[PDB]
């Protein structure tokens, strides 16, 4: 037997022929696609929807969907090897992949009716139209005060929703809000579509990381939405947590696609410098790091991943790989960075962000501590 | 929605073929039932008890990989990892010391060894009636053996070898002409003696000592004939680093569920200290390494029984659940306020530090081709 | 432009003459008396008044308390380089000391009577009597006025020097509720002093609890210049600077046997290095903000939130060393449980850094 | 009697008086005059050269060159107080006032000749010709004897102030019977220095190549009093000690932003101040910046009475440099967000002193510790 420095546990042979191809298709999408425009994409912050279109092409848009509604009809484990293979390049590029498969068409296939998942999915899963998802306000992380007022013809929308991706491009937009309805307020999922009267989705420039994708706010004044746009089947937690924990799952396999390439970047890096370097045992020990967190995370969000698919995945399971992934591939970076005399920097400043979106408070920790205690903090 | 196993996340248990189920409990009872009764007053005063060899070996958990044919369970990689857990979770000298029978023995001899060496030697050794240990380090190899008639006369020392004093069989790895040769002795060979060390501040449960050599006649029948060089010692040390990786997890587990129970029960300004965000983010940590670790030695396991297992995979899983469990040894010991967790960590601390920073250096090489 | 490995910045030529024979004394004692006595003490938990004779024949015990009381009469920079000279053999040890120096016969100079001053000071300079301090408790312990004379009732919990102690600093609450302090005798009825055995660190230190069954206080035992938090709190910043100076030294132990250790067979690794020289910087670093609190406290100019700085890093710092230095190794074990307990002894919350948290913010955690 | 959170240990009381005045300078200049250009100077990279002047003008090039020169004639604790405030805007700025303190006065006056000392020192002085320093290649850079002098030929890369410089300091190799500095001026014949843009740290600073092609150097251009590598490591120690200072002012300026942060920051109902992990963060960041600055004092003020070796100016850089990224990466993990607010002002030295940090200090120690070399 020998030995994969690479794959040291052979994920490679722990995939079914099928998923390897998927993750193929998705490696040489992002590699012949996504690597030549990343570069000048991040540095000068460009607008770039001409991704949701290539992505739907060839399936991998919303991956889990079924086939009835324009997804591919994958399963958790190809979903994760795609957002790996498009992280790998860059995480902005995987924000935008993330948003629509899980922040958009699942809520809508989940909780949506006949009507809204005909009328929205198949054009969602092809890229002509573009997903936004408006949960997150101005700032307070339930406390939500975006509200829905019950008006003749359905529902009159007031609020702000801010850093949201995709919004200044999104077709389709999906909004929770606070419906008090007697007398009880509860949170509601809502369909906007683009122009809607009252709508407005401006862009946030000057980021310092995630910047090859555009984000902006949702800003929301009066705006109707009529009867046949809330989503009926779902109220409360349960709307946005659905969707955020498939996200979540996304986001733990794309942030070791990033942390791989640092880890790649900061070995060949050794090998070419001459003063080799790689004769140096604390550069062993870190490359020995490195190969190590990411083996160890890789075999963890790819148990997920099956136990997902077997339906024998607890919620929880998803906070222990969301949180070791972005935590671990920051790790990475840091030290791939630290070891150099371009992408390497790109990926540091997308992870920083991307460690400390959900907040700077370590929400997974938490959730974590009280299933373990039953205590909440 | 599914049911969140806080204690198993990824459902290791279902990953158990049903077997592998059984061969856990069965070290788990014993272990619960015969070492953790014993294990405080033993770590104390550094009481030697060799009967957990026959003990062990009466439930078939020494050499678990080893042949019915040879008086073994027959088991596969993953049984031995589930026993070693199991016993380290009480304490790593009890653990030291069935690494020892059965990854530096029996292992040696079985892969090593002659129809009859197998046949007189891994019975015993199996059942716990002899007790074995491994000769190597010493106080680039020292110890000699030399040709004489009817066998090899050896001449050197062994130091810090565990087992030793208590031993009945020796696997002894002397330079023979110029290449290390593996020799099988008896308790009662003349030329050999077997001292004990005193006084360690790890492993206190296990006992240690020399292996002193002087002409010391070993008969032709007794030489290991099928390996010479480092392959012979590497092959068993290779296997010990495998029972190691999981047995630092199942200390590792003892600390975290030492570390949870306490702050559920001690409280602090009101609330326990289970409430408190920073304990949360340590207990998060605690469960997040343990969880994938066990995940990297099942599937390490896996791939040793398929034969699909690089020796280099050794070196990650032993580094990473020595090192893991011994930050979360030192994390529920900060956690604790006063004056198990202590005694685990002290061990954790000799474990971690027994072969430096060799892993790493290996997985350099491997990474890299040039070696440091 | 010659380099000195082991005080890379010269704190040698920091110091004056008279803290620099303070410092060669405290070692040359430390060194001569207590390094051969530590292993089998610390192994057995064993006990050793002749530390508080022998510590106070020389003049280390209350180090900063005035030549009139039987005193040295020394400033701080030299009190730190005897906690530092003293633990640098053993953690234990310093214990003991720190606490005859700054738990008792520091609020005794502080807060007592002229009459107090007179009578506890002189003895327990010489180290003839000792001194054990009354804060912790499994606060409940009150002073009930008599007759006499007070009546405390209460138990305080892991007292160092108590079994041996002919001095009881005691610290009580009484209404007219405020904490007061007391002073107490061996002998005394309904005081009593029995041992703890079994620790894990600190080994080498005798450590008790103070049962209180309505004891008999005489009104000339309460200290009249103290009243409410500042007592307690005077003496534990006193002890606090001590440590702070003490930590080092046990790091510094850790950190020459550590060297020599890789010097003996290793020093060409680069990992080591890296850590050697990690061990290096904290120490040095250390010293210079113990040593300028030091000053500092001699000119007036140190306010009370910077000795919360100094003890913080030292602690956490020497538990870093001796961990660094016990995984390169194949002494340090017992620098190691020493400080894994002082690092803890004050919580396991960070008291120190929601101190300066607070002194920053104007907000309590 | 009175804690100060901001300068626990009272440095202000440590400096001589002269060095508070030549501290108080540089602060009002650099706020003054530097931190209303940082943010769109780093964020579009743009070049100012008017600045050495600025800088030239209060004697804060060359601190410790002396009077006879131009120089200020100042301390080493005093030039150090300089790094930190300038640092204190941004890395950037510090970077080009070290270039020329350190990296072109330095050798000049240490190693030059009285005629080399006097045509440059002056003008660097005032900052009137700026100064780059020529050693990291993409040693290859070759001096050879012709008639009359010098013909260099050779690439520098990554060369600080090298697009805007009027004098050049290349270390090159001369075969004689080994490495020799020398000196060049704008304008010279096979002598070209385009600039590097897209930089990720460092963007206030500017940067490039210094290209010789068969560059003719006088004879009176050679550094006389040094060989071989003395010459520019001693530059670079120099550097080192001004960096050491210069790095715990941005980790003051990251320190600062984040306790306002706190302070103007609510979660769950109280002020983010009142969380405990948020009350150890701010102890960490004032507990290694005071013990830091403790240490480049003492390195100063050794430095100054001529007993300081080398191997203490390679800790204080590693631990000042190393220290200052961590409370950088502190600060910026606190943060949530992303770009728009002051507060990212912290991603700004975060990048820089990701730089600093790279631009062989453990082994230094490590084999001072042992003399066995690894
Ligand atoms: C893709 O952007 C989001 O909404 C995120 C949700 C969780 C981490 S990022």
């Amino acid at each position: 037997a020998t030995f994969h420095w690479d794959d040291p546990l052979l994920l490679d042979q722990q995939l079914a022929d099928d998923e390897r191809m998927v993750r193929d298709a998705a490696h040489a999408y992002a590699q012949g696609k996504l690597a030549p425009r990343v570069t000048e994409a991040f540095r000068h912050e460009t607008t770039d929807a001409a991704i949701f279109r290539e992505m739907g092409e060839i399936g991998l848009l919303g991956p889990t969907i079924p086939e009835q509604y324009g997804g591919p009809g994958l399963d958790y484990v190809s979903y994760g090897l795609i957002a790996r293979e498009v992280e790998r390049v860059d995480s902005g590029y995987r924000s935008m992949m993330s948003v629509q498969s899980s922040l958009v068409m699942v809520p809508i296939f989940e909780f949506g009716s006949d009507a809204q998942k005909e009328k929205y999915l198949p054009k969602l899963a092809t890229g002509e139209w573009i997903g936004c998802f408006g949960l997150t306000e101005p700032n307070h992380g339930g406390s939500m005060v975006t509200r829905a007022r019950k008006v003749p013809g359905g529902y009159s929308l007031s609020g702000s929703k801010m850093w949201i991706t995709n919004s200044p491009i999104a077709d389709v937009f999906v909004v929770w809000a606070k419906l008090d309805e007697d007398g009880r307020d509860e949170i509601r999922g809502f369909i906007l579509e683009k122009g809607c009267k009252g709508l407005s989705a401006p862009a946030i420039h000057g980021k310092v990381g995630l910047r090859a994708s555009i984000t902006g706010e949702i800003v929301l004044d009066e705006a109707f939405v009529p009867e046949e746009n809330i989503l009926p089947h779902v109220k409360g937690l349960r709307g946005p947590f659905t969707c955020l924990n498939s996200a979540r799952y996304g986001i733990a396999w794309g942030a070791l696609g990033a942390a791989e390439s640092c880890w790649h970047i900061a070995r060949q890096y050794v090998l070419d410098r001459k003063q080799p370097l790689a004769a140096n045992q604390l550069i062993q020990k870190k490359l020995a790091d490195m190969q190590t967190e990411i083996t160890l995370g890789l075999q963890g969000v790819l148990r997920l991943g099956r136990m997902k698919d077997e339906g024998t995945a607890a919620v929880e399971i998803t906070s222990i790989m969301k949180r070791n992934s972005c935590g671990k591939a920051l790790d990475i970076a840091r030290l791939a960075r630290d070891m150099l005399g371009f992408g390497v920097a790109r990926h540091l400043v997308n992870l920083e962000v991307v460690n400390t979106y959900e907040g700077t408070h370590d929400i997974h920790a938490l959730i974590l501590g009280r299933a373990q205690t039953g205590i909440q903090a």
